[PDB]
Formats: C-alpha cells, structure tokens, sequence
C-alpha cells in the first residue's frame, strides 16, 4: 500500500464525468502539433484508403520465426502469443507453462543477442497458467503464478529479450501488477529491461496505474516496457457491469473518452521514456499521428516504438516503418498455435473488427469522411 | 398437478449426470444397418457436392429482405425473418423491439398472400427482446407483462397465415418460455391457426422430456405445434455460466457427439408425432440430415416436416435438397434483418459456430478430415 496505489484503487469505479477534466487537459496539443498530426493522419489514411488464418503467423513457434524474417528486415519486430488463454485445469495450466517455456528458448535462440528493442520477444497471459485465475483468491493466485512468472522472466533474461505480461479482466489488473511489482524487485532478474506490462485506456485507472509503474521502474532500475492498448474486452466489462448492477463501471462507455484516455496516458508516458520503453498499440491513423509528432524529433532504437496485430496492422504500419516513411519501428503481436486455440482470440477480433465504431472498420465505410478520420478527439469531446 | 409426470421429468433431467442421461438416446438414435448405409450413401453424395462448390444478413429493412427472398422462394426454399434485437435492458427498448416484430408481421403477411404457414413465410423472435430484464425477473413478473405482447403478436401471425417461432436462448429461459407456449397454445381466441412454433435444443439434457412435453400439449390443445430441433448456439456461454455458478453438473452436454446422438434421437421422437407437430430440422450438417431424411422414410408431402438453415450458411447444402432432381425436401432459410447496431451478438455466435474445430462447417474445410469421418455416424461411435 502506497499513496501511488491508493490512487489505482479510488479511481476502480469513479464517476465518468469526473475521470476525463484531467484527461482532456493532459491529452490537449498545440496548435502546431494539432495542424502536424492532421498532416500526418490525413495522409496515412489516404494511403490506406488506396488499399481465422489471417490473424496467425504459424502453427508452431519454429513456423512462426521463419515467416517473420521478411518482415523483420524491412523493420518490424515481434512479440510472439502462444494462444491460449483461461486455464481451466491444472493439466491445461502445465500445457500452457511448457509451450510459453519452449517458445522462449526458441525465440531467444532466435533473437541471437539482438537485444530486447531489435529482437523479437514473448507475450504471457496470466489467466493462461493459473487453473482458476479469475474465480480464486488473489492472495493464492499469485502464490502458485509467481514462480511460474519469475521462472519464464530468468529464461528471457537469459536470451536478453523481452516478456509481457498481456492485459485481461478488469478485476485481475490489481493482482497483475502486484506480481509485476515483485518481479522488478526481484534481485534474480537484475540488469535486464525486458519484463514489459499491458495498461488498457479504456480503464478508468489507466493514468494512475501508469504513474505506478513509471514510479516503479525509477526507483527499480528497471526500464520496464509499457504497451498502452486501448482495451479488448469492452462489450464483457459492460455485460458483466451491469450484471453487478454498478452504476459506475471500471470502463468509460463512450469511445471517444477512450480515446482521450489514449492520447493523455501516451503523452505521460513520452515524458518518462528515460525509465519506460512505451509500446503505443494501435491501429487507428490518427492516434498514431497525434503519438507520432507528441515525441518530438528526437528519436532513437529503444526510444518508444509503435505495435500492431499480425493481419490487422501490416497496411497503416507500411506507411510507418522505415526511411522512405516515418523511420519509426513497429512490433507485431503475432498468435502461434491451432485452429482450436484460435477462437477466443478470434471472437476478440471480431468484436473489435465488426463494431461501427473502430477505425479499421470505418476506413472501409463510404459514409465516414477523411475529415471525421483525423478529427482530434480533445476538440470533439 | 396438471401434467406433473411430464413436467417432473423435466425437472429430473435438467442437470442430471451426462453418463445417464446417453444410454436412452443412443437406443432411440440406433438405426438398421441398411438405413446407416443408405444415409452413408446420401452424405457422401452431399458433401462430394459441398466440396466441390454481411453475408449473414438479408436486407436491412423487412421490405428489402422481402424483395431479396424472391429467387430463392422460386427454387422451392422459404424464409423465416430474424428481426436482430434481443436482451432489451431498457423498458423502452422492449417497446421498440415489440413495434419491429409487429410492422414485421404485416409486411411478412402482406407478401405471404395466403400461401400458409408451411409454404409462406413466417417470423421468429426472442422473448429476451420483449421484456427488459428478462434473464434476471421473477417469473410472476416476467409472465404478466410479456404474455400479452407475445399474444398480441401471435394474433397478427393468425390473421396472416404465418409461421411465429419463438427461440430457444440461454438453458435457464427454457421453464418460462414453455410456460408461455403452454398458455398460447390453450387460447381459444388463437384456435385454428398452427403457425405457433418452439425451438429445442439437442445440446439439453432436458430435450427429450421438453419434447414430450410439447407433443402431448399438442394433442390436448389441438394445435398442430411447430417445432424447430437445434443442436444449441450457446455452448461455450453455458459452460462458462455453469463454471460461474458453482455447478457440479452442467445443464448441457460436454461431449459434441453426445449432442448428435441427442438430436438423432429427438428426431425419431418428433418423426413418430407429425400428427401433431409439424418437425423442423435446422441444421448444416450433412451427416445429420441425410440421417433424418431416411429416418423419415420414403413417404413424404410437403407439411410433414422440414430442413431449416441459416441465411448465408447453408444455401450450398441445401440446393443438393431443396427440389425435385435432389432430395424433394422443404428447406426454410432463418433470415436476419438489420443493421450494424444489432447484428454483433449473432455474429459472435455464428463465429463460434464457424471457427470451432468441432463445427461440421469448420471441418468441411478441415484437410486432415477424410470424408470418412465426415460420413461417419456418430450413434455408433458411441455405441
Ligand atoms: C495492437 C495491439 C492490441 C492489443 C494487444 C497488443 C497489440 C500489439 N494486446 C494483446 C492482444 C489482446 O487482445 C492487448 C489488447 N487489449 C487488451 O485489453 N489487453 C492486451 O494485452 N489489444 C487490443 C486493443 O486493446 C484494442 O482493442 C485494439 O488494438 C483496437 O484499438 P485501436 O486503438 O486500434 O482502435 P480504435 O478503433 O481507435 O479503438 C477501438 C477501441 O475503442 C474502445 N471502445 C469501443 N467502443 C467503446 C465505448 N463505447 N466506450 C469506451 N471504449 C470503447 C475499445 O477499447 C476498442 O477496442
Ligand atoms: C439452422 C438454424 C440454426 C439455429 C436457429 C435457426 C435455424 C434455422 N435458431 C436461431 C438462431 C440462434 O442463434 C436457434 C439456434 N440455436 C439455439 O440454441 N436456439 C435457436 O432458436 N440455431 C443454431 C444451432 O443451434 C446450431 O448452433 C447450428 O445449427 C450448428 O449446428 P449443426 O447441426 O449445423 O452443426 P454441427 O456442427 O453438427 O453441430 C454444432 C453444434 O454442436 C454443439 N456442440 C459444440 N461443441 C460441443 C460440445 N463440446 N459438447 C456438446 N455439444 C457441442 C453445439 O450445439 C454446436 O452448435
């Protein structure tokens, strides 16, 4: 318990209307790089407006690292997703532990001492190697996840890549964190920067989790890697909010608060690169853009990068990577595994694919204008 | 009590263990060795065929969806339209869903134009869409006040010659939904009409007690009751609910073949009453309908029963069906009609549908699946 997590656990369920006065002041550009980013967006979505097997990159891990050297060289990176996901057995747990085991000796093998920023790397789901991780105790679930977690974290830090720790429930981010935090005091795991850790703007805690960690990572030493999504399980936290009969939900329930969210935790984290690396997941044109001139033109390898999804991201990401573009890298989270193992995965996909709302579907929309594509969220909220 | 047997054996199967419920399904789903053959014979026939030949939604309107349906009705198929709304959370959405289904009826009966219930098109809704808290009110509550808009839509359905189905949801509605058939179908004002229908869910360990059930208020009632047999589209939210609950034995089956054999035998069951239910077979699975159609034997006439499919789903299967050159077998495609803002939460269960290794529609495009399998009879797998 600190004055950092008192502020996690007071914003859980706070009014809609009072999260987002701070967002919007925090999110609000210049003038100037409001007119930059317009620019920008405006010409990646004409770009794109000129143009389940798709969303996995191989059966196997040792399928998946062939057909990512093409890529790789034209200067996109990886994070590799076992799939799998909700362990309802112990039998299912261990299955799961061992493939996140063999993926990583695989994929830092593969790495080859690229380091943790130019070399590929591995997401974990924490729901994935406990067998009742979100209908059990907390203090017991991270008594038996720990060693499971710290175990793969040595393996990574000795191929020197990176390990995240994907981004689930609403009701399991407190847990989540309380292990990222043992971890990142963790004597054994010192002098690598690879753990990495997913924060979802959709989440009403979303900027204080984030002053946690970059707190975290400074008096750790530990430049710890913070991929900012949005958030992928929108429609479950509602359902499930209103089954408790909350008037307050965990989750803002208008995209574009979200979106505001996004743009005021991006500008947190670009002020604290010196201890995080942050991750901007996204799809969406005119997030990217706004991130993109928000930087500054200061930029190194290691400096932040952009992420997309295998199969999703590859035609905005085009317009992105390399010298010919905007000489800023991304990395593709790219699912391994079968069919079977696909469809929650998939579903995922398809909520976030099908809604009206998303940019990926709007871009293909004859009824959305390119000026409301580059809108600035601050200005329409 | 009224019907105390029956609805006592309901009760007793709901969550009955798996391993009790199969050995009465498996007898009642074994056919003769020279039936299995011949209905080996047609399945291969159908999926040689399937393997060597938005999209989910009809119109956006019931005008535009009945204007689409035309080319397909003169092939022999007919429709059931899908107006895509369900777990209305506001009272004011269930008025809205109320007011969709009624200028519905009216379109659906104006292009009917007489043809009946079985050649004419009908409609299908969901009680989820008419009551605003309906997974979580009382009974009492949930009856009073739904009872009368189901009623006042099945009148319009009467005027109309149409078919109206009412759809099978979540295993934990099936008690009220067929509490409220029940009362329908003992109304004297909706007498001499037949268009009323019930879907059941092979996936429920309660299906062939529900089935009993439904066939013997038909012969007390007096109304020929459709019956739509499904194998059930919310599996993976049952077990989770299940899981949630704290449940020892769970409402459905775990076992996809035990689902199969359960339809087989809910088959048998509706084919030896079409005096008094009029079967409808919804499924895309070629193994399954080449299996119910000799079931039924050689003697056919459109009325005694019929294939149902998913618009966008199962149209190639059944233009090997639907036709005199085919099977000569009736097929209704099931029709959404909507936008966008209601048509996420079908999508998701068709994908669960279509994504799963499981899912025959997933494993006709399987190449570690021979035809073999594809063809196989799952009773005897079982047996
Ligand atoms: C690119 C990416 C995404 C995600 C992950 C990694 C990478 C590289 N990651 C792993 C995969 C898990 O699914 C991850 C994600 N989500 C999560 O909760 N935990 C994780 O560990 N990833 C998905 C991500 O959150 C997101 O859903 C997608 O990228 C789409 O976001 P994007 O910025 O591309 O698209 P937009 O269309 O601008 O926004 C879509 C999002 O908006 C939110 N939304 C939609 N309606 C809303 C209402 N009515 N109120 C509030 N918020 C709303 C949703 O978050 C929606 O996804
Ligand atoms: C054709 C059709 C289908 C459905 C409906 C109408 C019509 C005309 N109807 C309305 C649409 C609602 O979503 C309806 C359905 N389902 C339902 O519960 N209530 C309804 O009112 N419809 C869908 C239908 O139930 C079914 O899901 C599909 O047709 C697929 O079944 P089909 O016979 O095509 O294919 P098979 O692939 O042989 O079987 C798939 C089914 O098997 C079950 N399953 C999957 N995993 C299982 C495990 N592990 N154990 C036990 N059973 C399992 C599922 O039922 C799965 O759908």
């Amino acid at each position: 318990q600190s004055t950092l997590r008192r502020a996690i656990t007071a914003a859980y369920r706070r009014p809609e209307t009072e999260c987002l006065p701070p967002l919007v002041e925090a999110a609000t550009q210049s003038k100037e790089i409001r007119d930059a980013a317009a620019s920008t967006a405006r010409k990646l979505i004409e770009a794109l407006r000129g143009k389940g097997e798709q969303f996995v990159t191989g059966e196997t891990i040792r399928e998946a690292l062939k057909r990512s050297k093409e890529l790789e060289e034209k200067g996109f990176s990886y994070s590799y997703d076992m799939l799998g996901e909700a362990a309802t057995t112990a039998a299912d747990a261990e299955r799961y532990y061992r493939d996140y085991e063999s993926a990583i000796h695989a994929i830092g093998k593969a790495s080859a001492g690229r380091g943790i920023y130019e070399g590929p790397g591995i997401s974990i789901k924490l729901s994935a190697l406990h067998p009742r991780y979100s209908r059990a105790q907390a203090a017991r679930v991270m008594g038996e996840l720990l060693p499971r977690v710290k175990a793969l974290a040595l393996l990574a830090k000795n191929y020197d890549i990176g390990l995240n720790i994907d981004a689930e429930e609403a009701d399991r981010l407190e847990l989540s964190l309380d292990l990222l935090e043992v971890l990142c005091l963790d004597g054994d795991l010192s002098g690598w920067n690879g753990m990495g850790f997913v924060v979802q703007a959709y989440g009403k805690r979303c900027p204080f989790v984030l002053d946690f960690i970059i707190d975290l990572a400074r008096r750790s030493g530990r430049r710890i890697m913070v991929r900012l999504v949005k958030g992928a399980y929108w429609d479950a936290e509602i359902k499930r909010a209103q089954l408790d009969g909350l008037a307050d939900f965990p989750v803002f329930t208008r995209k574009i608060h979200t979106d505001v969210s996004y743009i005021a935790c991006a500008a947190k984290l670009l002020a604290a690169t010196d201890v995080v690396f942050p991750q901007f997941a996204t799809h969406n044109a005119q997030t990217l853009a706004a991130i993109y001139h928000m930087a500054g033109k200061d930029f190194h390898v290691g400096k932040y990068e952009f992420q997309c999804l295998h199969g999703m991201g590859e035609p905005l990401y085009e317009e992105v990577v390399g010298r010919g573009k905007l000489d800023r890298p991304c990395r593709i989270y790219a699912p391994v595994g079968t069919h079977e193992t696909l469809l929650a995965y998939l579903v995922r996909r398809l909520l976030e694919n099908g809604a009206n709302s998303s940019f990926v579907h709007r871009i293909n929309d004859p009824k959305v204008s390119i000026d409301e594509l580059i809108a600035d969220p601050v200005e329409v909220v």
